[PDB]
């Protein structure tokens, strides 16, 4: 290893009197250096100094095997031993410094002038053999519990002395960084508890399920193709389809696919002698349940674009015979004012153009979809012109990214073209479910996926998934391209924010 | 020494798989005092504070027993003790005691649970996962365990509860008997413990009386010498009858056993079934003199409809109530009078009532024209016509926030009612109107004056004579705020009204008692 | 018969050693010693200055410290580039009495999780503890052990450790006529005992916790108001002005959370912007409706603010100057003068929390202009009113809390400024008052002060002469309070500069200004 200015530090003889049991781990653990989560990174020419390659926090996550291991124990002592691999040739420049941070120390940024005042090693990137560090267990109380995240010791390296070297034509050189980790010989967990599987190092995977048999989360249909169009706007403002990894459900995308585009309320029919009855909906919650304003534009399902629809009601007349009937209804929710619709607040109002009398009575009806009219990607009204508390717009994405978006086709009356109408979103249903159900525990920004055939094998391409619930892929064409249905995703690996894609 | 050893007697099969673990010796260098206890505490097993429990042939594999957490409150000595200091780190031994009759067969398995453990999902399977003693129900001698302080820290802070080891009893296998005659028995377990060597208090401090652990206790008063909750009366008899409704809804008397009031009910008892509003009078030559109300608290505060059905001590029945109401009158001859309003609080009808905004109506019948003016007074109950046990209508058809109904009761078990008789008008019906409560305005007061620690989900209470020192009955007081007991019968059973209720200990819900 | 029990004893406190560093030292990465030399000297303390009124009553808590480096100003100081600490500490209590003074404290020693509700007169004495007379002329020792359950304490983290806590055990009363306004100063000083160390040399990092705030060094003759575009004019006291009043720009708290619609920066207070659309047909005038979005070119969302940052906190009618782009022959860009109305107007729609504004100008032809983002800058107020303007339609928007809760005696310093004012009968200046001016506003979430406390005493003093002016208390909330009983409004000259003395408890009682 290295001279480091610090003292040994005691694991299981500090933590065995008040341990009611201290074991031991697999001898056969102890000798082999594994590749650590996000602890690789690249050095460009054009980097400047003080920029962060790596932050690794002490902690059976540092080893998939005792990440395993920790689900059947209470607790965990010990320190770690730690492999920097870099590769570079003698013909480079530069250098690099690699520091331990005790576990109190505030979160900010750091300059090089500062990353040299902790216990630190300083390397060249023309070193042949790895660097060896330690990782040690400075701490205030006597064990950890590994079913929660403490503070503990930190390994940050960042970019010392810029890196000089020549280039060919065709591609930049880089020097490429990976860190491996191990126990050392003072490593114990504590107490053996019965195996939990939902464990805070639990990595994220996804339904087995190809994309052609899921639901849009906008409409209600099956999808019928992912693609990526770059003409068409990069960040919209889409109200539903909208999740976080980590379960979070963002807007008024609902859990259930059958309330997309969708609304309960108490209907009052009123025949009007102008244009003709009046039915006013007062809304409330789809499963039943009274509906306060508050975070969200609207109930959840609430349709999110911007035209003329018709809906379709249960309603129970008072006639010369028939006691119920299905009629349709007319519905607008554009920028067009003329009917001071106010989803917002829970009021919405329809009619039909008819004759005579229609006289019938408030019975706690559902309403869903029929068709749309003059549909348009845009928000809409929410409030009489007023603005509401929504979800933000979709991205950012890397230069060279772009969005994959899930596509499906909804009904038309327009008169005017006969081609198509396609409306996108940016996950399908059966991954709201999955994502909301779970509850996984994030790691760093992003998770790398790949999309593959079901049984020749092949692959097809690797794309980005962020935490905000969409996925971007590195794309520098023009025209719009589509991709087969019929794959499956996989999850590879949590990848740091900047991390750039091989290109289609 | 004992009869027939056609049983088990002792469980020494312990071997428990766990590693000595270090008390006071850890802590003392980082404390900056030197305290001690009485050495002769250390000498004998007592009861714990929450060291009763049963087995029923009822009960099915998987139910917890007991599940006890380490600390000072597993010894009513600890306890006492506990108040005047701020720490406390050691070990303990617990004795158990299942010792049930030769007919019976069944098995429990009591295991160590540590620290930050998730609570709540414990099933059978994981049960025997964790360092544990299997032991049958007819085992003779006392079983011995060991409860240790696996910590991370140096020592523990007596008040607030920090995580420490648990000790889990589950019923394995289920009670059966093999008597031919007729009957089940039912196992009667005891609990006792004592600290082991190094187990140590740290930093004296005031003793304060009010503290986590404690112990609830009741009014040494008499149920005749009480007042009702429901009625301004005196508190007239002590009832059970399984044929009146089982989980009624009653709006007043309700209070949590840790002190918080619930529903409509007041803190005094002269609010009972009264309110105070501000009176406007007018005179019609149909229905008569028409006052009305706008409600305010009775203790001159404003009334704002917030989480409660109605203003503090609002009647919570459905009748027509005669009232005497103070007015002033304008006429020559007469400055003040006391006079007789009618109420109609029933069912929904054909009426003219608008409590939305707060205007809520009153009648007299007469024909000359009355002359009164308005201004602010106190109503309270004079008779009831029509009573009937119903909650009325609050916001008259829109639902309003209400207590719970009371309940749930284990099968077998009925509620105790505390019963007092009202002064009512009947056109031909010679009998008295009761109305019964769950507890007396004194123990509402008690409870909202003294603001307890709730411990596991029950109070077991006893029930004895003055006269002769005797008990009467053994009964459960969920946390809730009302008392069950075990019977039987079809007709009604009355208690005498000179005895005093007395807490014993805390009692989870599946507890089985003892048939009255 | 055998043994004398003196009747004079000296007071002590008993004590068992406490174990600082051969805890720590298996777990900590360094164990780092301190110079030797401040083991040797008391010094006073960051939170060391209070005061005794026969006003208190028995019970009140006078003073109340944590164990820590933050009790002296060289451990204050070196915590800075360390990550922990342990160890044991002695304070000095000092008291300014008399022989007119007869009273009693008690200062006592109290662990770590002792429930912190509201100790007693009688539960002071059960703690360990010294009994103190106010005529005593010479200081008084305690010790401050580091009981605790943890190996060692994090720096940058308050935690929890042993307290110091003094409070009134007998009232203070004078044998004089009375009532008087005598006070009783105290001090408080410290320094470490035998066993204290740090515990991790890390780079030494200036914007840590225990770093004392300090004041910009700024005339207020040279500063910003904060609710008006105007330099700093005045600096006075009025007890006959409100109290209380309801401000919701300029408000900050000495943390440097922003409060209300507080901007950063000094040139956006009482402006806006926002998206414009013009419409005129035949008689209505050329009517500008605004959508609002944030000074920076960010979309505005209803939140926890009122308003967007900077906007207006006065009722009354603005005029304003817009620029604005017309299409007419020749002349592509100008900048108008447009009126709107901020404060109630029955059949007015104005919600500037949602994000609308309607505005007018008087308009002899059509003038039609076309649409885009603009930024409107006040110009004129006329009909001025000091109040709470209209921010929704009928309903409550989230506010600012008012100043309060001044102790008896105490009253609001302002800052006053002068605006542009069109009437037509009074000539007088309409002045606008603010309880912070701007570069203080900065200055705060700029640096990341930690309060430590709950006031802060400052002397106000002249640079040419250095003679006091007066001395204030600077609350937590982000005011400033002084002692004046006079009746009419009492100015100061504006040549000073503000110095932070040190952290004062809320009972703290100030010397009267003026008569």
């Amino acid at each position: 290893e290295q001279a480091v200015p610090i003292q040994p530090v005691a694991g299981a003889a500090l933590a065995a009197p008040a341990a009611g049991q201290i074991n031991q781990i697999d001898p056969w653990i102890f000798q082999n250096f594994v590749q650590c989560p996000l602890g690789e990174f690249s050095i460009s020419p054009r980097n400047t100094p003080g920029e962060i390659l790596f932050d690794l926090a002490l902690g059976p996550g540092l080893n998939p095997y005792l990440a395993h291991l920790s689900a059947m124990y209470t607790g965990w002592v010990g320190n770690m031993e730690v492999q920097l691999v870099l590769a570079g040739n003698a013909f480079t420049a530069g250098k690099v410094v690699v520091a331990l941070v005790p576990p109190y120390f505030p979160k900010g940024s750091l300059t090089t002038a500062q990353i040299t005042c902790f216990p630190h090693v300083m390397c060249d990137v023309r070193t042949l053999e790895p660097i060896q560090l330690p990782l040690l267990d400075v701490r205030r109380v006597l064990w950890h519990a590994t079913q929660d995240q403490e503070e503990s010791m930190r390994l940050v390296c960042m970019l010392y002395t810029p890196l000089r070297t020549n280039s060919p034509g065709d591609e930049s050189f880089v020097v490429s960084g990976r860190l491996l980790s191990k126990p050392a010989a003072d490593f114990n967990f504590v107490y053996l508890t019965p195996p939990i599987e939902r464990t805070i190092y639990r990595m994220v995977d996804l339904p087995v399920i190809q994309p052609r048999l899921c639901t849009h989360a906008r409409w209600p249909a099956p999808v019928y193709g992912l693609l990526v169009d770059p003409s068409l706007p990069s960040n919209p403002q889409w109200q539903n389809g909208r999740v976080h990894v980590d379960g979070t459900l963002l807007g008024t995308t609902p859990i259930s696919g059958s309330w997309v585009s969708c609304f309960a309320a108490e209907a009052a029919y009123e025949f009007q002698s102008g244009t003709g009855e009046v039915a006013t909906f007062t809304l409330i919650e789809q499963d039943g349940s009274a509906y306060v304003p508050g975070d969200r534009a609207a109930p959840l399902g609430y349709p999110d674009f911007s035209g003329q629809l018709e809906i379709e009601v249960q309603t129970e007349t008072t006639k010369t015979g028939e006691k119920l009937k299905v009629t349709t209804f007319e519905m607008i929710l554009g920028p067009t004012t003329n009917a001071d619709q106010a989803p917002y607040q829970g009021r919405v109002f329809a009619s039909v153009t008819a004759a005579a009398s229609l006289d019938l009575v408030d019975g706690r009806v559902r309403a869903v979809p029929r068709s749309i009219y003059g549909f348009q990607d845009t928000i809409p009204e929410y409030n009489d012109g007023l603005l509401v508390p929504l979800a933000p717009p979709i991205g950012p994405f890397l230069p060279g990214e772009v969005l994959l978006r899930f596509r499906t086709y909804m009904r038309q009356i327009d008169t005017a073209d006969a081609a198509a109408e396609a409306i996108d979103c940016a996950l399908p249903q059966e991954f709201v479910s999955w994502f909301a159900s779970n509850a996984f525990t994030v790691q760093s920004e992003a998770l790398l996926l790949r999309y593959r055939n079901t049984l020749t094998g092949q692959l097809l391409f690797e794309c980005k998934l962020y935490n905000e619930g969409y996925i971007a892929l590195s794309y520098s064409g023009s025209g719009p391209l589509t991709f087969p249905t019929d794959g499956i995703f996989e999850v590879v690996s949590w990848v740091p924010r900047l991390y750039q894609l091989a290109s289609v």
